[PDB]
């Protein structure tokens, strides 16, 4: 039994809502929150500029320092760091950015992530203004995530759809 309330159960393991992630890991203070991340860290719009915001730019300049050691990420790819105000952890994870030319196949080894954490408050990877198609995203999630992922859709009109089209 865990904190989350309100999500339809698509699977096993994959529960969906309407929601902001940000109001929803202030609420439920998960143990993993998954943030949307570009190779650089640079929190800059979409989930990863509001998830910064909340945290008052904490988790950017925890982002620059981790950048400055280790070098980007790979697309594909992921980092734990703090969660700051917001969770114990955020695992930061790099799906393929379509508007970049990325290669969407990636998108399966972005998931691969979230089998690390046994429990996770996650976006779908790729969607919004990383330029991937959100259904296709839910497919890829259901079918590579084994660890229990409660999805936030922030945008009403595309929960429905996501609820409506799912095989
Ligand atoms: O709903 C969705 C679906 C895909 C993703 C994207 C939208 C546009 C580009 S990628 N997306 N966006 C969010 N998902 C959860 N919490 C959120 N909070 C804010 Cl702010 C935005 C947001």
């Amino acid at each position: 039994v865990n904190s989350f309330s309100g999500y339809l159960k698509l699977t096993d393991n994959v529960y969906i809502k309407n929601a902001d992630i940000v109001e929803e890991a202030k609420k439920v203070k998960p143990t993993v929150v998954v943030n949307a991340a570009n190779v650089y860290l640079k929190h800059g719009g979409g989930v990863a500029g509001a998830l910064n915001k909340a945290t008052n730019n904490a988790m950017q300049v925890e982002s620059d320092d981790y950048i400055a050691t280790n070098g980007p990420l790979k697309v594909g790819g992921s980092c734990v760091l703090s969660g700051h105000n917001l969770a114990k952890h955020c695992l930061h994870v790099v799906g393929p950015n379509v508007n970049k030319g990325e290669d969407i196949q990636l998108l399966k080894s972005a998931y691969e992530n979230f089998n690390q954490h046994e429990v996770l408050l996650a976006p779908l990877l790729s969607a919004g203004i990383f330029g991937a198609d959100p259904i296709h995203s839910l497919r890829v999630c259901v079918d590579t995530v084994r660890t229990n992922v409660y999805l936030a859709v922030f945008d009403k009109n595309l929960y429905d759809k996501l609820v409506s089209s799912f095989l």
